[PDB]
């Protein structure tokens, strides 16, 4: 049984806790031990340790990470503490489940990448949009030649959580203390899906905008420093073309990570807002020719562990149960987990390259 | 003082209950219920699934699970024919009961169970999980608020195709004595649970039904399918309002198509369980922008905020059961009545059995 | 020689017929029909629209129009109450008839028209324009070809909201006498035209109906609504197969929601007139790719190629009327049968009236 | 007095023009345009199609069509290769011109034509079908009225699969000199016409392009495909706002997928030509009912009421061309400007050719 430490009792902390709790229920084997939950205030850590089912709560995350009854650490804390907590956990010989991003800077992620190899411990980044049965069925369909050779990718990730210009300035809207804007909150997720479908990125040319440049701060204005939206043309290492965008100011969209792979022999199309539908076109006889709506069910990877009957919608939170399982099996040496800190660094370099391209108005190569 | 849980059955709904009991405190807070006894056959299955499900022990004897002193509440997810025996035993042993639909094979059995529950002074709830989505709960609140004005029509359907394949073999569940109702039993009861929650009680039904596949493979030979594959009904509610109702286990291409519509004097609400994160609301607006709204499930809808803070992160089927578990938990702690209990549930048994009666005799049935 | 054309009525269905008659030869080839005479009131209105519609002359006397020697076929698009009289005069004058629904307000009147049509030996067609879409005609062929095996269930609706607003004034159309049927007459008849084309003849209906807004503004007072705002019915087809059926003129947010589905032993077809270019077809497939296909209307579907060689160029409501014109054109030339004639039409009148009776009596109505 | 019409070409867009001219007065009133001369090759084909289209006569002499004294306006819909010669001849003969896109294969030819137009004092319009839908015109007005605040991003695509089959034979249309641009010429121009109508003029493009099927069957052997199967571009508008843009003639499963989206400070508009009767509008609302609206095309949208009084009766692809004809008719009568004329059209040609140049040079192209 895996000894589990969880750091952060925020919403992604709770998402991790719910996944650890049901991973053996879904996939079988021994339920992981929920050893130690870490957060502040210490009254906090204790309240949620009780309801989350952890043996003890602690306000000392460094103590949590070095606990000898612990094997794997989930890190769900704010972005700026990711490097520190991850390297500390690897230093203590713990496996790491790290919420995106690895770090704010490529330089930090690179150190994390070197530290992870050196530790000989499993790592995985919380790119949970790669865990849906629909997405995994799409990768398998492409691998079976369902759409022949991929000739074009078009992806987007629209949300509107920053659209309201009255929302207050925060240190997260600063380059230093936040890093990337929309490319950091959303771009990285779209890249995680995109490279999984099309293989590695060779080149980007990007544009970006700050749409709301000043926000309420104390009694006055403070300046927004990172992008609200960005778009890029992609060239994949394969030679294939791509279109890419993200926005945190796209009004009416809440989780619109939408992508499409056009192939020589078909097209796959998906929208996370309807995560139980995969659209597949393959040439058919004229009388019946058209896109198929594939409704998520037990024919798709992971679904059978949650429900034996198709069309019982798989949820966002169950993505995280699959991610937990993938890490469990990797820790037991029964399957590689993706992405580790090495694959993760590559994603960090692509979104930073996109930011660099938009700033310089020049293409960036990888 | 944590809730002590017994689970009977580990199938579709068995595992669904197990996942709900496991994370109910994670989602809603308070003390995690203790997973005490898992009952299933054979003994080896009960033991392995007790291990992976996190139950303190497994047993092949459901009566052991129900009578265990550490157990306060019993999830019953066994075949419909054992529901009455198991539920009445649970109540007799002083336990709260989470009973999968349906209450039993017959209104008579359901009548006996309803008396037992009233006499037991324990909390009961039937597992009508399609009443637990944020979208459904939002629709109930919108109607109450006057969002579509006076309801004037209901149109509901529940299509699935799990029996469309004629080679799918015979089973005792396809007989009337051992299986009870067909599509009315498996699907109809879910649509009634949604329909009466939207429109209030049924006053009258006129129904028609069909068995499309009358004979199925039975161990090299063939055996007769006695219950209906599909049924349709015209409804009058106690309100006087009209309704259309149907269910089918042979509707090809549909996997969980519980779809309904309430038309009102000031708007329309529409929903399809296959897109359980979307609620369609039409209200009159200026001609230039007049049209239905697509309400994407988010924290504004009941229950959602307990699972995710940001809209458009699709709520799942299984999360419906975590809400249901929480509703029973709160009823047990005397902090709010759970719906439906055995009293509310017996009314739903009368409606689907009245529909079957109406289809057989070709006459309307009144309540 | 080109088909000589008379059109009666210059309202919206009148305009729809004129547009059909003008482009039917453009779409399907042969000789453009001769636009001879257009009839309506007042005579200034008729002379005005004759010019813009491309008709050689206008007249306020429609009897003139139907008796004109240069006329072979008469489009009747006038209000429901004049249909019997105008169709009978056209048949008496030895003219073919293109008649907007209904045949008449009563079954009795439709019966007389049906006998007159058999006596005249001229071709007739009723304007059931929702049976002319490429998508609907493709669905009929797929069923006949065995694409969804044997039909086991039909579910059809026709929701619109043109009477949903309680502010909307009273009119003689909301009387049983002068208006006839309500939602069953405006919308039900269309759903029946589509339903019987998919499932064959109706054997039996059990129906319910409601007037939801019972009174409407009238001369600073109110007046009673006599006919139904909505109706639903369970169906048994002559085949033995089951059906669900509804119509509503008070269904808020719906504009032209004639939507139907045929569930079969081997698949499912589903259609919504508000997206008239999409036909949804399910057939069992291998698990990894199993699901409904979205068939987008294109040249593989009946009639589409006469309008456009490339798929996905949306076919329009008005183009249904061009197809209807061509069907009557070919029937008049004896190269094809136009559906429905006054005989097939009468059956449709009997079904909607039978539904109204069932709703009134609370008892089923048999047709066979 | 009735407009005298000549039509050159009878293919896809030829017949579309024919159907538009035939019914424009039926829809919008006034005098039916006189269909005087149809021109196409061979003569027997021009003769049969003139008969069925209702043109007074047919000819294989296209110069007869532009020179006939009874002709006021010339629809030109033939291969793009002779657009300049034919358009310039029609202008020199004192006729108005309805020119099917593109203006010509080259910016140079288009530039000469734009000069010829300015000197001619006659009205011109380039056929841009997709700017005439009720939904699109409704979207432009909603943007002008502030319905989505200030536009902050445009994302547009035009996917079709008519060249996806690699066995489709080589043609002169796949050569640079006889075909000009590939997907950018066939689909890009259409997307630009919609894009600049929503966002105002283009300031800058950075583009990339691909030939997916580089060689095709040529009478036993094979010949090289010289123009692009697909292209994408990032846009800066004159306003400074950003854009995404793509087109493809090899995008499998798409038949007319001209889809666009304008995200604004106060809302979002989204449209797909394959469902040309739907416009999606998001504006901030109450959390309990917050979401996108499905606006079904009806009489509240520009042009619809000319074809049908009742909403939800789907407007067709072909009715866009009836609207285009009416716009040219009104402009010729001095009662309104038609967009785009040869001057506005030249800009559109510069943008698509700029995208092709950008893809080839790997540099951005700016426009003044």
């Amino acid at each position: 049984a895996l000894g589990v430490a969880l750091i952060g009792t925020g919403f992604m902390g709770k998402c991790h806790a719910m996944a650890w709790r049901n991973v053996a229920t879904a996939f079988g084997g021994l339920p992981p031990r929920l050893e130690v939950l870490a957060d502040m205030p210490a009254d906090k850590a204790h309240s949620l340790a009780s309801s989350f089912g952890f043996a003890r709560g602690t306000a000392d995350w460094r103590e949590a990470v070095s606990d000898p009854a612990v094997d794997v650490v989930s890190i769900t804390t704010p972005n700026g503490l990711h490097r520190e907590m991850a390297e500390a956990a690897l230093a203590a010989g713990k496996h790491v489940w790290l919420e995106k991003p690895m770090a704010l800077s490529v330089e930090d992620a690179q150190a994390m990448e070197a530290a992870a190899r050196a530790s000989d411990r499993r790592t995985i980044i919380g790119y949970n949009y790669t865990r849906s049965p629909a997405f995994r069925a799409a990768v398998d369909l492409i691998a079976e030649g369902a759409i022949g050779r991929p000739i074009h990718f078009r992806g987007m990730y629209d949300e509107d959580y920053m659209a309201d210009p009255d929302l207050p300035w925060s240190w997260a809207l600063t380059r230093k203390d936040g890093g990337l804007g929309a490319l950091g909150d959303l771009g990285c997720h779209l890249v995680s899906v995109m490279v999984s479908l099309m293989g590695p990125v060779a080149r980007v040319y990007a544009q970006a905008d700050t749409v709301i440049t000043d926000r309420p701060h104390q009694g006055g204005t403070a300046r927004v420093e990172n992008e609200d939206q960005a778009q890029a043309l992609i060239r994949f290492a394969s030679g294939t073309s791509g279109e890419f965008s993200c926005s945190r100011v796209a009004r009416g969209y809440r989780c619109r990570l939408a992508w499409e792979v056009q192939g020589t022999e078909g097209t796959l199309r998906f929208d996370q807002e309807r995560m139980n539908e995969l659209w597949l076109y393959q040439p058919g006889r004229p009388e019946i020719d058209g896109f198929r709506r594939i409704l998520t069910g037990p024919a798709q990877p992971g679904f059978a562990a949650f429900c034996p009957g198709g069309g019982h919608n798989f949820g966002f939170n169950e993505q995280k149960v699959v991610e937990a399982e993938m890490l469990r099996q990797a820790i037991a040496g029964r399957g590689k987990a993706w992405p580790d800190f090495t694959d993760g660094l590559t994603i960090e370099r692509v979104i930073h390259g996109m930011a660099t391209s938009a700033q310089t108005g020049q293409p960036v190569n990888f």
